[PDB]
């Protein structure tokens, strides 16, 4: 499977293609305080194991000094929580990266890519997106076109062209995921967008074939 | 590694990134009679083994009924020769596809994709190109933009944007490979082409973001 996420000035956008715990886009929320999204591209067993470890600590942790998603004071600390779950899930496709993002009150929205051993890197304005899965579809186009000042809707359109897809748009400082949408191949808007993209690409190539190589 | 080839009305274009027998683009020729190009994306040992088997039969075959690249009456028969070498090389990265194309006098230029067991498919006007390697870079762009009536130079430009690269252009009915070029990352023409492509893509996206999804 394939998933992708963008960090913009205005917020975060998450997308993944596709039984709740095995779902490739996972959401956690405390109203007005914190929101988190995990994207997976690994096999079903790997996704479930990581989510189960996160939820085990949210639901049953007795030690107050252990950090969970709901006690993490910032998104770096929250990413370490997921990193620990990703590493520990190896005890429970199996060696794919995860994407984790969200926002905690008092701090900007942040986005991370988590590796098999629980280490991670964070999205920057220079590198505002991550892709995970067997094939990072349309990476060259995202590299050339993605910008951190893009509106959330236009980022979503670019992401959808790189690919049913679960799409989540998170607006900065809202601490809720309201804009949640499932888009199938039979969606007429998405088909219309893809048709226009193909037309625009052919026109784009017709311009640049002026140049020699 | 990555390689790609196009079959056009005007001829064939081959490209591969990169010690002669391990080279990822391999050429055979009989002047004015036949030309062949093999592209590999597998490991070094796999490429050498296939080429060695092809050359063994060209150089040492004593049985006249055994088909070689130089006795094949048509390109389908020549593809079977390579297919046999690809399958037999498994006895000698290891499970990647090959691309094989060329022309024999009395017949149009033809292009094939060879699978690990020696079976193959042929390029058509509807599907005029093949890609091989770990990552089929820029497949969505080739799918949307590639056309069988493209000039050889414009096909080459499109192929180069999907990626030092060894580029071969074969013009129909010539039975020679004269237009052979090695293009590095420091090539100013290729850099200029890539810069313009990025600019054109951003402009292309700016047009199509009119549409909703
Ligand atoms: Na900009
Ligand atoms: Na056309």
């Amino acid at each position: 499977t394939y998933a992708v996420a963008f960090r913009l000035e205005r917020g975060l956008v998450f997308a993944a293609d596709t039984i709740a715990q095995y779902k490739k886009l996972q959401l956690w929320r405390q109203p007005g305080e914190r929101v988190f999204v995990l994207l997976s591209a690994g096999n079903l067993a790997a996704t479930q194991a990581v989510v189960s470890l996160i939820n085990e600590h949210l639901s049953q942790e007795t030690d107050d000094e252990v950090t969970t998603l709901f006690t993490a004071p910032n998104m770096y600390r929250a990413a370490r929580v997921v990193g620990d779950a990703v590493r520990e899930a190896r005890s429970i496709g199996f060696n794919t990266n995860f994407i984790f993002g969200g926002q905690i009150k008092g701090e900007r929205p942040r986005l991370f890519q988590i590796y098999p051993e629980g280490n991670f890197i964070e999205a920057t304005d220079d590198t505002p997106f991550f892709q995970i899965g067997e094939h990072k579809y349309g990476k060259p186009i995202l590299d050339r076109v993605a910008r951190s000042d893009m509106r959330l809707g236009e980022a979503a359109k670019l992401m959808l062209l790189s690919f049913p897809i679960d799409l989540v748009i998170y607006e900065r400082d809202t601490f809720d995921v309201t804009r949640e949408k499932r888009i199938s191949a039979d969606d007429e808007y998405f088909r219309n967008l893809s048709n226009a993209w193909s037309d625009a690409l052919r026109q784009a190539f017709s311009k640049i074939e002026e140049f020699d190589v």
